Parts: structure tokens; sequence; C-alpha cells
């Protein structure tokens, strides 16, 4: 597959929190209900998507939740609806970006495993408010249903491309 232009975006969040799930859905297309397999170090995938009738290739870092930064586009920031603490280290996330990452990153901030399998501690609303607080856009996702994968993506692009 080729394309008409490329970009770096990077997974950030606690660990736990489906980084790695994440991408393997998007990738992928699937969402493997298999071992919990925590992230030791950074690695890339690709992937190309329409954006405009403009073909854009992301270059996707996953990363530890347990000088990259610098060299990113977007990062994409993550947090577990169903894990309280995932969500209030939101804002300690977002002061690591704001001061290593290139001062002109797109970002957006997930809210996810949002399906059946765990109850829900972090509103919408509270996930919306903080988004807002900070300029993000957001969404709520889900690797296990598929919810706003794609969409979150497409997104990302769709601010880089524009
Ligand atoms: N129900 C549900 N489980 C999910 C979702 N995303 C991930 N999981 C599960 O939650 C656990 C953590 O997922 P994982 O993708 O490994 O998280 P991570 O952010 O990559 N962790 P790390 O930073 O340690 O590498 C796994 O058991 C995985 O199957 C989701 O959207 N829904
Ligand atoms: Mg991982």
């Amino acid at each position: 597959d080729f394309y008409d232009v490329a970009f770096k975006v990077m997974l950030v969040g606690d660990s736990g929190v489906g980084k790695t799930c994440l991408l393997v859905r998007f990738k992928d297309g699937a969402f493997l209900a298999g071992t919990f397999i925590s992230t030791v170090g950074i690695d890339f995938r690709n992937k190309v998507l329409d954006v405009d009738g403009v073909k854009v290739k992301l270059q996707m870092w996953d990363t530890a939740g347990q000088a990259y930064y610098r060299d990113a586009h977007a990062l994409l920031l993550l947090y577990d609806v169903t894990n309280k603490a995932s969500f209030d280290n939101i804002q300690a996330w977002l002061t690591e970006i704001h001061e290593y990452a290139q001062h002109d990153v797109a970002l957006m901030l997930l809210g996810n495993k949002v399906d059946s399998a765990h109850e829900r501690v972090v509103k919408r609303e509270d996930g919306e408010k903080l988004a807002k607080e900070y300029g993000l856009p957001f969404m709520e996702t889900s690797a296990k249903t598929g919810l706003n994968v794609d969409l979150a993506f497409t997104a990302i692009a769709k601010e880089l491309k524009r």
C-alpha cells in the first residue's frame, strides 16, 4: 500500500489501559482476549488510511506504561474508564508530553474499555470535561468491541493532514 503523506503517532498512558490492544484492533481488526503481556520497550507498526482522498501512513508506536516524544507528530493518550487512577494520572502524562514532545504535536484523549467486561468508574462527562480543559479532542473506545478505534486514528490522521 502506497501513500501521500506519513506521520509518527505514539500511544502513551498507564500500564494496563489498553495501548497494545488498541493498536492490535486498529491494525488487525481483532481483539485477542489473550495473555496480558506488558510492553517493555517501544516498537512500531504501519497502517495506511484514506483521509479526504489522501492516503496517510501512520507509523504507530506502542510504549511501556510501567527522546521518543521529540520525534512524534501526534500522541494518543489513553486511560481506562474502569481504573480511576489511570484517569487521575492523565495530567501527569500531559505535563510530560508538553515538556518533552515537539510543541506542535497533535493530541487526543481516549477513555478506553467502554464495554461489558468491567464496571465504569469514570463517567464520559468527566473525560469530556478534562479534554475541554486542555483543548484536546476526546473519544471513548474499546479494543474489545472496536468502539471508535478506526474513528480515533482517522481523526488524528485528519488533524495531522490538515
Ligand atoms: N474489556 C477490555 N479489555 C481490554 C481492552 N483493552 C485492553 N484490554 C485488556 O486489558 C489488559 C491490558 O491491555 P494492554 O493492551 O496490554 O494494555 P497496555 O496499555 O498495552 N499495557 P502496558 O503499558 O503495560 O503495555 C489486557 O488484559 C487486555 O486484554 C478493552 O478495550 N476492553
Ligand atoms: Mg502494552
